[PDB]
């Protein structure tokens, strides 16, 4: 914990010029709707609009850290309201244009902003999740679980087990879940475009998984103000705020970013919504 690799934290910002970003989120429009299988891969970024810091940002919990300074919340996790880019991948899924989303955040905003969880893997737990030890059932509370490490929170399965609940945020040395990190590898193999939102993509094997759908001719976008672990693998590389990418993207895909109607979980995603025809492309 106290020696563990944070890794690189506090590199500089890159901001594409206005003309150079809107043509790429256009070259972007252009990648989805060509593609038979898109998968989002999401991190701290995404969040930080709603206040909280991410983890290697300038102000990011590690970057601060370093140079001996603190992090700083505009939200409790329980008061953070999911981002335009959190409601734009909701209506995305609803549409059929997103296959799967990857998320390394705790911060349980994809499932309380009605994300089908059955298409969301959370390989670095959810903050609002509990899991019963003896059947693996999972329990989406309102409150953020008290405890950190795959420890007991002190509640009992109610399930028609008395099993012991524990919190699902992994530690340092603790293994991803093998069902989402399982999902999560499937999906991006398949995909034929990953598209990183908010994320430096340094930790292993999250970060990894966007390099799996560059295999057998995969496209990859990376957006993020910052450089990347596998900015060279890109095939495009957006530097301006997830929430200006995203928006701008819905709007040339002619969809409405969705209300948010407060915290509701939704396990199973439905049968796409109807969505715009696709335009001409070649
Ligand atoms: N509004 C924004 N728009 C675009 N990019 C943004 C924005 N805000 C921040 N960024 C970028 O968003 C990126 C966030 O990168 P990092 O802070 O490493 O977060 P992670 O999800 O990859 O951290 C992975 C794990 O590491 C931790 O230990 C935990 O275990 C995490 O789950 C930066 O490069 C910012 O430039
Ligand atoms: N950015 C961030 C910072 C902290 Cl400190 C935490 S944590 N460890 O308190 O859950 C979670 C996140 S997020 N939005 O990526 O889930
Ligand atoms: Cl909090
Ligand atoms: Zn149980």
């Amino acid at each position: 914990p106290f020696t563990a690799d944070k890794g690189k934290c506090g590199l500089p910002e890159i901001f594409d010029p206005p003309e150079e970003l809107e043509r790429k989120v256009w070259e972007l429009a252009r990648l989805v709707w060509q593609s038979s299988s898109v998968v989002f891969h999401t991190g701290a970024g995404i969040s930080t609009a709603s206040g909280i810091p991410d983890f290697r940002g300038p102000h990011g919990v590690w970057t601060m850290e370093e140079r001996g300074l603190a992090p700083k919340f505009d939200t409790t996790f329980e008061s953070a309201r999911p981002t335009q880019t959190h409601m734009a991948l909701v209506q995305l899924e609803r549409v059929g244009l997103l296959r799967f989303l990857v998320s390394q955040n705790v911060d349980g905003l994809h499932v309380r902003s009605g994300f089908p969880r059955d298409k969301l893997a959370e390989l670095h737990g959810n903050m609002f999740v509990e899991e019963c030890a003896k059947c693996k059932t999972q329990y989406v509370r309102d409150t953020v679980v008290g405890t950190m490490g795959l420890k007991a929170t002190g509640r009992l399965c109610t399930v028609a087990c008395r099993g012991e609940l524990r919190d699902t945020i992994l530690d340092w040395e603790d293994s991803l879940p093998d069902r989402d990190l399982a999902l999560a590898d499937e999906a991006s193999r398949n995909a034929d475009l990953s598209i990183t939102l908010g994320t430096s993509l340094q930790i292993r094997p999250s970060g990894n998984l966007p390099l799996a759908t560059k295999r057998r001719g995969g496209r990859l976008v990376i957006v993020n103000l910052q450089p990347t672990k596998h900015d060279r693998h890109a095939d495009l590389r957006i530097h301006g705020y997830v929430d200006e990418v995203m928006t701008r993207l819905m709007k040339h895909l002619g969809l409405e970013i969705p209300a948010w109607d407060g915290p509701r979980v939704l396990e199973r995603a439905l049968p796409p919504l109807p969505r715009p025809p696709t335009p001409k492309l070649e």
